[PDB]
């Protein structure tokens, strides 16, 4: 319950870099990423377009091990 996760603030291309600005935190199910690793995943890769709004999962984020 109150697990936040890191949600697409904008729609991010494939293989671009993570920046703050298309990162927001939000309680949504199922549970993604933890909004804390915000910082970690800046200049990180998706390896999939983001559509806004969806949930970042460990799966799209190149190099991501929690």
């Amino acid at each position: 319950a109150n697990q936040a996760s890191v949600v697409a603030n904008q729609l991010i291309p494939i293989n671009t870099a993570l920046t703050l600005v298309m990162m927001r935190s939000e309680v949504v199910t199922p549970v993604g990423i933890p909004a804390k690793d915000i910082p970690r995943l800046v200049s990180m890769q998706v390896n999939r377009a983001v559509p806004l709004g969806t949930t970042l999962m460990p799966d799209m984020v190149k190099g991501y091990a929690a």
